[PDB]
């Protein structure tokens, strides 16, 4: 029947949450065989907003958008690690093919939940161009750890602001 709005989020928050486990395991995987000196970044990742704090249901439309958004362009950018990282990361197989699957899955979930709350659903945004090479082998890495790194950090801040809205729900 209709949906309970507190309880698609408690759901949506616990497949979040797996998501972020897996993503924190590869993370420290990588740093294992690979440690890395200070964070990184990449110009082609989405900027995290951490918004959270002032989170009603006036928001939740929006950040539902924005983190469909980011997440698509994490899958974009875990693909392109399996498919263009290097062969230095190649024992991050089946790790990274899997973490790309369970992203898909949460990927439907959040379509899934707009569509069931009859929630505005964003504009087509154009896909942006492919992703280049690496620039060297330690450039994919330092990618490696930046790609990682943010989808634990949109993950992290999804689940705290899905949850703190939630509370005004
Ligand atoms: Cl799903």
């Amino acid at each position: 029947g209709s949906p309970d709005p507190r309880a698609e989020l408690d759901s949506t928050v616990l497949l979040t949450r797996s998501l972020l486990a897996d993503t924190r395991q590869l993370a420290a995987q990588l740093r294992d065989k690979f440690p890395a000196d200070g964070d990184h970044n990449l110009d082609s990742l989405p900027t995290l907003a951490m918004s959270a704090g002032a989170l009603g249901a006036l928001q939740l439309p929006g950040v539902l958008t924005r983190l469909r958004a980011d997440l698509l362009s994490y899958l974009r950018h875990v693909q392109w690690l399996r498919r263009a990282g290097g062969s230095s990361l190649k024992t991050l197989e089946p790790e990274l093919g899997t973490l790309q699957a369970r992203l898909d899955r949460l990927l439907r979930r959040l379509q899934l939940l707009m569509s069931r709350l009859a929630l505005p659903q964003p504009p087509p945004d154009p896909p942006a161009p492919p992703l280049a090479p690496p620039s060297s082998a330690a450039g994919g890495i330092r990618a490696a750890h930046a790609i990682l790194g943010g989808l634990h950090l949109t993950l992290d801040w999804a689940v705290r602001g899905l949850l703190l809205l939630k509370t005004r729900l």
